[PDB]
């Protein structure tokens, strides 16, 4: 489909290029390359955007970088529906993460609800809440945008 | 007061030796040193362990590094009877750290309040709940044990 340089995709998802360049080389995304020369050689989909977009989000509500990489890991794997654009943002489900003190399981990501997450609060566990709407309206909305 | 060695430290309040080195090294802690040589030289105070504690108790509630020291800091300064020794554990108020978007001001430090809380989770802030009590007794439990 559509393509992004890295400095495209830098500017819309408001990530910086040094970023980028640290979540290339670590793996956390992995955007289509071809051999290096003086011209464009990195080009981001449109669902790599979504995944910079979600890098972003987790890593601003102060998650360690390990953490946001694991939560990405098991967004993508887990719930593919939030880079699948089959689900209009009006029906995307919104979820939560639980970071744990297991290193095998140091995430539980669950769908959010207020009763569970007030509880988890209640018993001294940190919640941060995960709005898939937001995060898929972000990108749209900084992609029509883009144009303009 | 009692003063413990930095292997005591490390063996008391669960985090590794690495850790304290960084931590002294990036200024999280300044335990009482004196001249380098072959006998001991870094000793930790009752206090200090206390800030250890409640590093490594941020650290595992995922905030990443620069959010925990930039809490300890709001803590020793702003809520320095947590530190003091004058309210017993019964009498300590639980806390809730809100990390933000600002730069100048990342993290929000308030009283811990269901109703608060929740309206927090609710509009998709974070909320990581911060049991000053729990930190006041899993020290004194350590160094109960310590001892035996
Ligand atoms: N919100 C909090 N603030 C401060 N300390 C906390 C908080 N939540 C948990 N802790 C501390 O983290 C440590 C582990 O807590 P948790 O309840 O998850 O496990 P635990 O009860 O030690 O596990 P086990 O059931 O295996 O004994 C405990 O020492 C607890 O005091
Ligand atoms: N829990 C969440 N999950 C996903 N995205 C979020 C969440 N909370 C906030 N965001 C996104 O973070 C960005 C900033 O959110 P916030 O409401 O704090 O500020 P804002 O409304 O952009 O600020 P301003 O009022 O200055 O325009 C928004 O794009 C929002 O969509």
């Amino acid at each position: 489909g559509k393509f992004y340089t890295s400095t495209e995709a830098s500017e819309i998802t408001h990530c910086s290029r040094r970023q980028l360049q640290y979540w290339r080389e670590k793996g956390v995304i992995v955007p289509t390359v071809n051999s290096s020369g003086k011209g464009r050689n990195v080009y981001y989909s449109k669902a790599d955007l979504l995944a910079l977009t979600v890098m972003e989000q987790l890593l601003s509500t102060g998650l360690n970088f390990d953490l946001c990489y694991a939560a990405l890991q098991t967004l993508r794997k887990q719930e593919p529906w939030l880079f699948d654009e089959s689900v209009p943002e009006e029906k995307m489900k919104r979820l939560m993460l639980l970071p744990t003190r297991s290193p095998e399981q140091p995430l539980q990501l669950a769908e959010f609800d207020k009763q569970a997450a007030l509880e988890a609060l209640c018993h001294g566990q940190t919640v941060i809440p995960f709005w898939s709407d937001r995060i898929h309206q972000q990108l749209r909305e900084n992609l029509k945008s883009f144009s303009s």
